[PDB]
């Protein structure tokens, strides 16, 4: 279960570089040099890294400081052949963004947010990012009066439309991926799920330019089925990127290493991604627990990729197993793929077998055989076949 | 706080009619005659009633039995002047639907589900329904292998497309409203939130024919902000109908009377509906707790309407209060309503005041004054102003 | 992973015998004869069965009907050598119990609840039950005014004290196990967690007679760590019995087969039970999903026991692995077992190494190595060592 | 609704003093001088303030630095007549506590934690604290192997026993209050609910010295009914102190001002505290949202107290209302207060009216009238009576 760069595993600078500050705790680790992160992740078999602007270039950097940070980073990338498939803006950390970036009540803040984003889009393109992620962590409210959500959605559309106009004007190929999260740090965050983000995108001027960057933990913070959400994103053609981590149901965003939290959900996710032929980065947005030293950081990072590869093997064996294939037939997964009424409305209306002469009781009596199928899945996950 | 018909309060037959069977409990109340329900609801100042097919006509009724049930119901409606603004299909109760209606793995069940729906659409239109609701309560899974969600969404789209074709073919004015729910009775339900439903609708052949019927409790079962969800639905022009009730956060679907559960959320919902000039039914999908006799049923129903009317008064008083108008200005709600960059992309890019010359620290230092605003809101809700 | 009776796997009649009625659904399976359940479970390698009074003897049975039901049951038990280690009362299904048994507001209902319980205690003793379970599913409220909880706890203590007096008076060896659940079917249930039940027991007249019967799904309905709860129960000497099943975090009580839901929690539970040398029944309180026919029922039941046995093997291999043993030392699990201050208060106060001369920074710099340990645990669970 | 000192409203230094650092955000406010906090809180009509050691004296202060901080604080207290009814230790912020204080795997950390606590107990007593709170925020785990919970509870008991020995040895009157929290910042925290804490206390050497300090938000993070929890604490005689704030169900710890979050729960809490004649501090552990400037801080703090006083008025009016007294009788709350079987076990056994001759159907038919009662409660809360 050794990762190779062809596996397209990527990590945010901010993941292995998390110093372990939480709402009740000071840092437990010194800052990481992005250069060290690039080299160490390469050694572990990573494909690439990602960054917020402010991960790579300290906020408030001079142009000359900015140049030096980027130069050193590119030297590390060039030396190792590591890629930068995705980049994003920090519109959450600085107190200016305390009521949001794109949907800050203060108009001057909204304009600044856009300029900050646009600057980093340029850098992303220079570094070869195919996807530009937007997580609106500060977009929302703790109280009802604070935020008119219709107005906020107007501002959010305006922002994303302007970003679309910008990339088009520049002839960039980069696409946008909106990252939903239901809450935290805001009491409620706008576009709280994959669903809300997908719906919003349809109302943008150039919807083709926007998809989703769903995160395992985020959907699970709403107690939602992450594989189901990813399925709908795939169905919409909108899975531009994905964030992989672990979460123990409905609490604060834990950002455990992938495979931790809901193990079975991780299995069904990997099954879906591989079955669907998702070709995007397998990106880990995770935090090595602050209990850990740097040995633990790199162990946790390695664990992300290991767990993906184990689950990939087990999902593949599941699908390849003739006993499972028969179980799928027994459960009529194959019938689910048949059109309901390719014969058309009139044919359906005129079909006595579909109502008048439908034996509801015979149909009802048919077991779905789902439990046998699921225990085959369990056996395969646990290598108990 | 006396309800009158022009308040547009409506109830499902299945609400006041709930006999109090739960997963651990037998009925605590005898079945209600729909005729009595109509009469009692009329006396309480209800505008209308709604029904599943199987609430009005017992499943498997003969034509003569069906005619007699509909005859008696129509007489009650005519006697009282009660309206039927909405109806729906029961695609969840009968064992045949144990793996779904429209997305049953069994093709013959999918076809039956459609025929059952179409039959009731005709009756709904006869009785004057402007909205036809679909709650796909059995669409989903308890286990990962049981349901291919991409295939399921293909079948779901086919079903809704066919229903659209049908209403078009008949020259009906009735529109569909998809009712999301995250879980229960399936382990996970497809289209689990307002977001997922809105997204799905955009992929239908005739999206204009479909909106959402969000339920307070359902969004809150995912820990989501219901007012925020309703805001997004309104933003999308897709709030065709709404289900009002109470829920205490993330647990089984409680269907408490409206005002119970999250009282603050109820306030902000009514504020939004009234502000936005929602003109649809105020429909209660609730269950009088099984502790109650019939006196308690009618008390609970009266409570739904009473609570709406109190909250309406308090929300209106909030928005009218000069002190609140000043607080909203202090919190820059007015700035939120102004376009971020009506001067356009190029002007934004060239605006040094938006970046190089933006005083981030001065902006960050401005308090949002949200707490003062919210306490004004609290004072108004509690009548302590 | 073949179960043997020595494994002490037990099932409620109501588990495999669940006909699949849920709050939105009619039965999907015919009723099971307890006699068939005994014989089929025996064939699958079960140790025993359990029952509510009303599972074995239909409510309202004549004495002669009661005698015939029990006679047939005992013939099946005697034929197979199947045991009845636990029994319980149904104080939830009948509408009389709509506001509770022991803490019904109606005093006459409370007295009836006790008499119903006492009758079944006698039967339990006849059948050789070592544990008598009480799940107060109807003890609680949907509204604040309905239930004075101090009064309710007075009534609950009175009831349990009377039950203690009864078993003592009869010289029975049977002990009581209180089963917590946070909600459902009541909006909130009294003694909602293992903690609340443990605390309550300490205030009973004869606390030695009472322990807990924790259920996986129930604790997880409060988003709690079930293994942690079981640890505290073990610490208190109060794990008389346990209910094993699966649950996907915070929603309605799913009662999935054991191993389903939170797989990693199941692993850590089995690790703890085996490590602690828990000698009580491994009891499954689960429901074969209503999607299933009887083939699926028995497959689901078999899966309960299979999953326990796989997890038992993996937990044992984890603990036996010298690499894991070293990881545990690296993480100072062994230091956790050392008394903090066996040298006593004065010694601690006078110990400069404990404050004045404690190098906080050196201590802080020590990594806990928890991530390496946890990935060893993951490898072992998945058989990827 | 003007607060005055005799209302016993108290605030942590860390509440109004919160600089607004969260897991995704830098400070939005400058540090507050405790002297200013004391003065401002006094002007708002606060009774008292509380502190962690490290709120009052910066970690690692010299004796001269410590004396100067305490000197200035004492002067503020003396100037204003503000009391210090409670204090506590910070065993969570410093990296040394990253795996806990009392249940750190590292023995030397456990000993340090105790010495740090004991130092502050002395200061607490000097300043007139009647209660010493312990929130073990770092006691727990993110992973299953990291913490043996039985061993941890052994260490936790040792720690609390030693603290009991200390206060006894010094002849202090101060009592301990353990503050439960289910999670955050640990993945799971030991003693996660009021229940678990109550249970644990019963196993201490001197249980009379220990109660609970429950927090609204903490119980609600497990989706529990806070009033119910407080009722059980009162029942046990263990409500030594209470933390008041707001929380929106199952998510990160929000620490909204009291009255925000679950408003209904706030009502029923105040009703209970006042009815039970709780005489302890009404302490607010809250954070003014980081959106706010200092004007917003003091508004938020004022809101805490205002909301308590409104709810107090409404609860008193509810209980005083003859209509409510009648509704409570109709719902048999008076019957709940009567012993079930003061006639004793034998009399109960011999009472045919309790079984053979009990009319179950007549009992079942009696409505509980809970909905009428609750709507009276709603009317009173909203001032609509
Ligand atoms: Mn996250
Ligand atoms: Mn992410
Ligand atoms: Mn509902
Ligand atoms: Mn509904
Ligand atoms: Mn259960
Ligand atoms: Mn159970
Ligand atoms: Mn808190
Ligand atoms: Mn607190």
């Amino acid at each position: 279960y050794q990762p190779t760069p062809e596996d397209r595993f990527t990590f945010g600078l901010w993941t292995v570089g998390w110093q372990g500050r939480d709402p009740f705790g000071d840092a437990t680790r010194r800052a990481l040099d992005p250069v060290e992160s690039v080299r160490r992740l390469a050694e572990l078999g990573a494909h690439g890294v990602t960054f917020h602007d402010d991960d790579l270039i300290p906020f408030g950097s001079s142009d000359s400081e900015r140049e030096e940070h980027v130069k050193r980073f590119r030297q590390a990338l060039d030396d190792t052949g590591m890629k930068v498939p995705m980049a994003t803006t920090n519109l959450f950390t600085h107190p200016v963004f305390k009521d949001g970036g794109f949907t800050a009540n203060d108009r001057d803040v909204r304009r600044y947010a856009l300029r900050k984003t646009i600057r980093n889009i340029d850098l992303a393109v220079e570094l070869g990012a195919e996807t530009y992620v937007a997580w609106g962590g500060r977009e929302g409210a703790e109280s009802g009066g604070a935020k008119d959500v219709r107005d906020a959605l107007d501002r959010m559309k305006e922002a994303f439309d302007l970003l679309g106009e910008y990339v088009t004007s520049q002839g960039y190929d980069i696409r946008f991926a909106i990252e939903p999260k239901p809450n935290e740090p805001r009491g409620d965050i706008l576009l709280p799920t994959v669903g809300h983000a997908l719906a919003f995108i349809e109302r943008l001027e150039r919807p083709e330019l926007y998809g989703v960057n769903p995160e395992v933990g985020h959907e699970q913070m709403a107690g939602l089925n992450f594989p189901h959400g990813i399925a709908q994103a795939l169905w919409a053609g909108k899975l531009f990127h994905i964030d992989l981590n672990g979460q123990n149901g409905i609490k604060y965003d834990q950002d455990l290493r992938f495979g931790a939290g809901d193990l079975r959900a991780a299995f069904w996710l990997v099954d879906l991604l591989e079955s669907a032929g998702y070709s995007g980065p397998r990106h880990f947005d995770f935090k090595p627990p602050r209990t850990e030293d740097f040995d633990g950081v790199w162990a946790s990072a390695a664990g992300c990729m290991r767990n993906y590869l184990i689950l990939k093997e087990r999902a593949a064996a599941f699908r390849a197993d003739p006993e499972v294939q028969e179980a799928l037939r027994a459960s009529r997964l194959d019938e689910l793929a048949r059109p309901t009424a390719a014969d058309g409305l009139q044919a359906l209306l005129d079909d006595r077998s579909a109502f008048e002469e439908f034996d509801v009781d015979a149909a009802a009596a048919r077991g779905m055989a789902f439990e046998r199928l699921d225990q085959l899945a369990m056996d395969h996950l646990l290598g108990a076949r």
